[PDB]
């Protein structure tokens, strides 16, 4: 029967395949094309026939593996979307529309029905399956019943009976909230429109009115930018993107229904963007720390997993208007431009969603201009992400506390994730590649970048835990200097380190004190593990000569500087020593399979050669500091490290501290309440974490006391002499 619910699902249709905007003479839409007429010609080559059938695909056969589910109906979705475009070789085939129906009816009968219960991954039962069904029905809702439609249904309101909940028919629900929440939409008002069900409809967008609160505790968005899923996980850049992506999708639908959203109330989607999306987007990649387990899928590498946002953000500017319009539409562009690595089409999966792109990119009156530097401390998820846009780099130092899991392995991936918050550091530079093409298979998990650690192997099985201390985070002063501290403590409590980070501009200080062992395992730190392009060879420079790296690793006793020259100077990467320091240096090729580090993958072997740079932490009380300083070539880095020679204020038990004298910046961090007197200039007066600038006569403060998540006013925390 036509009428409102069927215009609302031919609306669903343009977004989730657009065939409407599909122009054979358009290359990129010929090309999503090509690839859904190959899916659709695979599957139907491989399908089971005779006896009717048994199982439908034997690479999906194992029906108590429930992502088998899901990947069966993804194959009917496909070829309901090829069976209504004009164009396909597919269109109205009399085949394809009884294969689907008949499909339908077979796993209806024997494998998803409202008699069977959960097996394997609610996730699957809940909203892989039930999505593809419904996008199924909507896309060839002309060849299938009311009745029919009903009868398909049925098992999705089984088990998704509520839109406030997930795992409802077992024995323990779940609150639904986050980008789980966003997919409760996708499911439950989709099915409802199917169902011709207003009840449906109004209490699953009244239950998606959630999302739009910002959150002081649990699972959400928070007002400093920070987005957390899973209780406890940092997780804005796969959690937040289910969110952003399928709300987009949603909201052209759920706003000409009998219950739009109100506009105030969808304001906070602009906050995102603009606090927690944006600055983890780096030459159009999304950075790994805010990405779970999600670093694991070979798949969805950063750059994949960005145009997930991306797409979402040039969604709602479509539905918005405008200067709010045009801005959205000008901080998509400059991303896309500005990312000489990926092809964002690779990852833009319907017609319209291709068609908004290439709107935007050939649009001369929008705006295509680089982005400002800027610096986000996300205390609420412990992650920090810092640009500098007159050098042209990126930095993301992301941490972990009694507040945060460290890494999250679940569902059999990211095996080896362990260290990753252990202040692990990411650089993002000229290298647009870095983090992708097999970094992660073939990353050392043992020496993750910048993390203190013994050498104790570790179990794939275990899994994340927090912090024991709450004295981790950042002060920020601007928009543009920032910084922190983590009281470290390893896995198993055998070793200890007071960690802090230095963000000064066009640079970063990493200082380590107090780092004690009571293990028999030895210590250390990673200063560096960089993933090398076979292209663009480093020469690298030991105190200012020449070295020749081996795969053996080799020590450099008196170490004060390392440099890393490539023909390009926004790839390079210095090291300042403070004081000398013994260090010990390798060129690897290093092989793994992302199998190895989720089970859903791929066994093929892969491989990556890496620069490992260490130091070694043989005694009780031991101590590290150094000067990142990437983007510059090798005279000015020695011109700048004679500049910084006594940078170094304090690097010991209760105080760590470094000076700018250029832009006339200190950070400093304390973990006592002692009077410290810094630079015969000033005192600082409190335990907690420091970024303070001279201005002629005056000086900026700011103060974060990271336990209590306070600042405090500045005559109780400084005072100047």
């Amino acid at each position: 029967v036509k009428d409102t619910y069927t215009d609302r699902l031919d609306d669903w249709n343009g977004i989730i395949a657009g065939n409407q905007y599909y122009d054979s003479k358009n290359d990129q839409m010929a090309k999503l094309n090509q690839e859904l007429e190959g899916k659709v010609a695979d599957s139907l080559s491989s399908i089971s026939s005779q006896a009717d059938r048994i199982y439908l695909w034997e690479k999906f056969s194992n029906y108590k593996t429930s992502a088998n589910l899901t990947a069966t109906y993804r194959k009917l979705e496909e070829m309901a979307k090829q069976v209504t475009n004009p164009s396909s070789r597919y269109y109205q085939d009399e085949t394809v529309v009884r294969t689907v129906r008949d499909s339908m009816e077979w796993m209806h009968k024997h494998v998803y029905n409202s008699e069977k219960s959960i097996v394997g991954n609610w996730w699957d039962y809940e909203i892989g399956t039930p999505r593809a069904i419904n996008n199924t029905l909507s896309l060839m809702k002309e060849y299938f019943s009311d009745e029919e439609i009903k009868k398909y249904t049925d098992v999705i309101e089984k088990f998704v009976p509520d839109p406030e909940h997930f795992r409802k028919t077992t024995d323990n629900p779940v609150k639904a909230l986050g980008g789980n929440l966003v997919d409760m939409g996708r499911v439950k008002v989709i099915a409802g429109l199917l169902r011709k069900d207003d009840q449906e409809i109004s209490s699953t967008i009244r239950s998606i009115e959630q999302v739009f609160k910002l959150v002081d505790q649990g699972e959400g968005f928070y007002q400093d930018g920070s987005y957390i899923d899973h209780t406890n996980v940092a997780y804005t850049g796969a959690y937040g993107n289910v969110l952003i992506d399928g709300l987009s999708q949603l909201l052209p639908v759920i706003q000409k229904t009998k219950n739009p959203i109100d506009k105030d109330k969808m304001q906070t989607m602009y906050h995102w963007i603009d606090k927690s999306f944006a600055p983890l987007l780096v030459n159009g990649e999304l950075m790994d720390m805010s990405r779970g387990r999600s670093i694991s899928r070979a798949n969805s590498e950063g750059h994949v997993a960005a145009v997930e946002v991306l797409r979402g953000i040039h969604r709602i500017a479509d539905m918005s208007e405008g200067e709010t319009k045009q801005r959205l539409q000008s901080l998509v562009k400059t991303i896309v431009q500005s990312d000489s690595y990926y092809d964002v089409f690779k990852n833009l999966k319907t017609y319209k969603d291709i068609s908004l792109m290439q709107s935007l990119l050939s649009d001369a009156g929008v705006a295509s201009v680089p982005r400002t530097s800027y610096l986000s401390a996300f205390n609420k998820m412990d992650k920090t992400a810092m640009y500098n846009a007159e050098k042209g780099f990126g930095f993301g130092l992301s941490l972990f506390s009694s507040r945060t899991l460290n890494y999250e392995h679940m569902n059999k991936e990211n095996k080896r994730g362990w260290y990753t918050s252990d202040g692990m550091f990411y650089l993002y530079n000229g290298d647009l590649s870095h983090y992708s093409d097999g970094y992660w298979p073939t990353v050392n998990p043992y020496k993750m970048p910048g993390t203190t650690e013994t050498d104790a192997k570790r179990a794939d099985s275990d899994t994340g835990k927090v912090l024991p201390s709450a004295f981790v985070g950042t002060s920020k002063l601007d928009d543009a200097n920032a910084t922190a501290t983590m009281d470290f403590t390893n896995w198993n409590q055998t070793l200890t380190a007071h960690k802090s980070w230095f963000m000064l501009k066009d640079k970063i200080a990493f200082l380590g004190s107090n780092i004690q062992n009571t293990s028999t395992d030895t210590a250390a730190t990673t200063i560096d593990q960089r993933k090398l392009e076979s292209s663009n060879p480093y020469k690298v420079y030991v105190n200012d000569k020449e070295a020749s790296l081996t795969e053996q690793e080799k020590d450099y006793p008196e170490t004060q500087s390392v440099f890393l020259e490539s023909s390009d100077s926004k790839k390079n990467i210095g090291y300042f020593f403070f004081k000398k320091s013994s260090i010990s240096m390798s060129k690897a090729l290093q092989k793994g399979a992302w199998k190895d580090i989720n089970e859903g993958q791929s066994d093929k072997e892969v491989e990556n050669e890496f620069l490992t740079i260490s130091q070694a932490h043989k005694q009780n009380g031991d101590s590290y500091g150094y000067m990142l300083i990437p983007n510059v070539d090798r005279a000015t880095f020695n011109q700048m490290i004679k500049e910084l020679e006594s940078s170094l204020i304090e690097n010991n038990e209760t105080l760590q501290s470094v000076y700018d004298a250029k832009q006339g910046v200190w950070g400093i961090v304390k973990y006592d309440d002692s009077v410290s007197t810094i630079s015969n200039q000033f005192q600082v007066l409190k335990r907690g974490v420091y970024t303070i600038r001279k201005e002629g006569d005056e000086y900026k403060i700011a103060y974060y006391n990271p336990e209590t998540q306070e600042s405090a006013p500045d005559q109780e925390v400084f005072k100047k002499l």
